[PDB]
């Protein structure tokens, strides 16, 4: 019953997706399809990220619009995430009417409320290109060693870190002329006049106890304001009644969140939705799934615009780590950083979403992608524990018993024992320990298949007049497999689909009170076949 939005953090249009977004698409997918389960009305939202001066530069070096550009891109991303069977309700842009108008609205509210600060400021500036210079635009040589080609505000070689004001002999990365310093008249959102709203909210105990011991950290150092304006030439929203300035991208991304809903109920003709969900007095409840490296921006500059402009505030933040491949940070040179795309030739988005989910917990903690135990853990769990328990028993049911299962279960406690089981199983869906859901599951699928082992119907398929029997022991464990793929479904969207083609029935979380008896079921081929460490090889290759 209840009303839910639930964002991911936007993919930069300049890149394309890794198994670092992944991560967290499935993350979020996972408990998305869980609350839809449960009937609960959910708006799963993203977009891509797509303003910006990187994204202005290479679109110009690639001889084409920023608008062909991003919208290339968009497309490719989109495609992966359906590879992967990500469930948005919209997938957006930032680069949008909804955005914009919804961007001109916030900073006007902002500025009529005092929270916006004119301030010169000075920046490197090409003045050949005609431009400021982002710091990883400018290079030189570092000021400490003397190495050459450094970019930026740090030195490769020495480690150093400086202003890029202190490079020696500095150049444009876009044009090779010699940057100079510039002022310019910048707008800033005045964050620090939220700190003590945001500490109460840091104390309220909704977020992680990691990301509040983090933000305590900050509001030691004390917050800042944040620059909000950026200057001519850009792609990205101009800013009314300033000529040649800019919307930087901080403050039109995550507003972004709030356009793609719009665009999600102005396409669904829904006059209503779009306040209910984001008005002050709103019963909806706001999520967003989001990584370290973006908990500073959605727990103190987000939180603060949306105060300052009078709406309503993230319910929770949910936060998780790094992915790492083999223990460590993906490695364009030992082949581990791997496209999402890439995956898809080598193996299927079943294998990698129950992975991730069965090392996934509450905690921020970077999730390992092992490639050896990926293969070991994938073939023993969906191969050999739940799809086993389909496999070892449907040929039977549908060569002797005209595929109709039996009319009562064989070992009613034992299926109450999988019932039972939900709420645990539920709660840990619900509460984001995933890991503690799957040890869960695959306890149940060893109870299950050592039930199947117990009454051998390998040996009972052999003796004279055992037929009842037979159908009796295999039709328990097609019921078995039953609440335990119900489980899953969440996880494993494919895996699910070809188990309800063969249980001849959709797979609903209340559904498993009621087994399947004297009920027909379909043959099928292979519903999940086994992975080897040659495909594993084969995947790093590709990704060198
Ligand atoms: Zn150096």
């Amino acid at each position: 019953a209840k009303k839910i939005l639930v964002t991911c953090a936007m993919p930069y249009a300049n890149g394309s997706i890794h198994l670092g977004h992944m991560l967290e698409h499935i993350q979020a997918d996972v408990w998305v399809r869980y609350q839809r389960m449960r009937g609960h009305e959910v708006n799963f939202i993203c977009a891509d990220d797509a303003h910006g001066t990187p994204i202005m530069l290479k679109a110009q070096q690639l001889g084409i619009t920023p608008e062909q550009m991003i919208g290339e891109m968009s497309q490719e991303h989109q495609t992966d995430f359906a590879g992967f069977n990500i469930s948005y309700d919209n997938y957006h842009s930032t680069h949008s009417e909804e955005n914009r108008q919804l961007s001109e609205l916030i900073y006007s509210r902002l500025k009529e409320n005092g929270f916006i600060k004119n301030r010169t400021i000075s920046q490197l500036y090409d003045p050949e290109k005609g431009m400021f210079l982002p710091d990883r635009f400018v290079k030189g040589t570092c000021p400490k060693c003397k190495s050459p080609d450094q970019y930026g505000d740090n030195c490769e070689v020495c480690g150093a870190t400086y202003s890029p004001t202190e490079l020696i002999e500095p150049k444009s990365v876009v044009s090779g002329a010699t940057p100079v310093m510039r002022d310019s008249e910048h707008f800033f959102f005045d964050l620090p006049s939220f700190s003590e709203m945001l500490q109460a909210w840091t104390r309220s105990g909704a977020l992680q106890e990691q990301v509040a011991n983090k933000m305590q950290e900050w509001f030691e150092s004390g917050l800042q304001q944040w620059d909000i304006s950026r200057d001519a030439p850009y792609f990205g929203f101009e800013i009314p009644n300033a000529p040649g300035k800019y919307f930087y991208v901080w403050l039109d991304a995550p507003i972004g969140y709030m356009g793609s809903f719009k665009n999600l109920c102005d396409k669904r003709g829904d006059s209503v939705s779009f306040d209910e969900y984001w008005k002050k007095d709103s019963t909806a409840e706001l999520y967003h799934f989001i990584g370290k490296d973006c908990v500073y921006f959605h727990s103190l500059f987000w939180p603060a615009m949306l105060e300052g402009s009078n709406f309503r505030k993230p319910s929770n933040l949910f936060v998780h780590g790094y992915v790492t491949v083999n223990g460590a940070k993906m490695s364009k040179s030992r082949g581990t950083f791997i496209k999402a795309s890439t995956w898809l030739n080598h193996f299927d988005a079943d294998s990698l979403r129950y992975y991730y989910t069965a090392k996934l917990s509450s905690r921020i903690d970077d999730i390992d992608l092992n490639l050896e135990d990926f293969v070991q853990r994938v073939n023993a769990d969906i191969v050999n524990k739940v799809v086993n328990l389909a496999s070892r028993n449907a040929g039977f049911i549908n060569k002797r018993f005209d595929g109709v299962l039996a009319s009562e279960l064989a070992d009613p406690q034992l299926y109450k024992t999988f019932t039972d089981a939900a709420e645990v199983i539920g709660e840990a869906w619900e509460s984001r320990e995933f890991g503690k859901a799957v040890r869960e599951i695959m306890a149940l699928a060893d109870l299950a298949n050592r039930y199947v082992d117990e009454q051998a119907p390998w040996v009972v398929a052999k003796q004279e007049g055992r037929d009842a029997d037979l159908q009796a022991i295999c039709s328990m464990g097609i019921n078995l497999f039953r609440v335990l793929m119900t489980y899953l479904k969440p996880v494993l969207p494919k895996l699910t689909e070809r188990a309800e083609a063969f249980l001849n029935t959709e797979l609903t979380w209340d559904g498993i009170q009621q087994p399947l008896l004297g009920h027909k079921v379909n043959p099928f081929k292979a519903l999940y076949n086994r992975i080897d460490m040659r495909q594993v090889e084969a995947l790093v290759e590709a990704s060198k």
